[PDB]
């Protein structure tokens, strides 16, 4: 309708982690602004990168925050505000471990998965009700801490699917937008 949406990709800065599992929902949103033609630029008064556009006819701003993924959150609720958006209708795109490699799942509302990026946006908002686009990358092998698992970049076998994953990831998400 009227009401914008607010689509967060959430992921840490720094080229060394731009193909980390922790990052997939940076490549999302890079993605979508490419798709809509819109493009990204500082926005001083959250310190994250927005770009603006259109998709379903619904006003849409992108947004990738540059803090560090514990501190996502302290970005997109004033970002939220800037734009006057609701917190139902913001939409978090996030690298998620109950779901399996490759796996992506709309969701809205429920608990954060055990990701520090969602912990952060909850306790920013102070609600849990806003929209998620998951994007499986299965549970870490018994070896890894979850939080060290997601800093790490995809193996061999699993780096030959995240290119085609990113672009179904991205479909969902304008999936979500055109639904409601
Ligand atoms: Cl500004």
């Amino acid at each position: 309708m009227a009401e914008p949406l607010l689509v967060v990709g959430l992921g840490n800065p720094g080229a060394n982690y731009a193909r980390t599992r922790h990052n997939l929902g940076f490549v999302v949103a890079d993605l979508l602004a490419a798709r809509l033609g819109a493009k990204f630029k500082a926005h001083k008064r959250s310190g994250a990168e927005v770009a603006t556009g259109r998709s379903a006819g619904r006003s849409l701003v992108l947004a990738k925050p540059r803090c560090y993924m514990n501190e996502s959150g302290r970005q997109i609720g004033p970002l939220a505000k800037f734009y006057s958006v609701a917190p139902a209708n913001i939409i978090v795109i996030h690298d998620d471990l109950d779901l399996e490699f490759g796996r992506i799942r709309l969701k809205i509302g429920g608990g954060e998965g055990g990701h520090n990026g969602l912990r952060s946006v909850v306790a920013a908002l102070g609600t849990k009700d806003f929209q998620r686009v998951r994007i499986g990358i299965g549970r870490p092998p018994g070896r890894k801490d979850p939080a060290a698992f997601v800093l790490e970049n995809f193996t061999p076998a699993e780096r030959a699917e995240v290119p085609t994953i990113c672009e179904q990831a991205a479909d969902a998400t304008e999936l979500l937008i055109e639904q409601g």
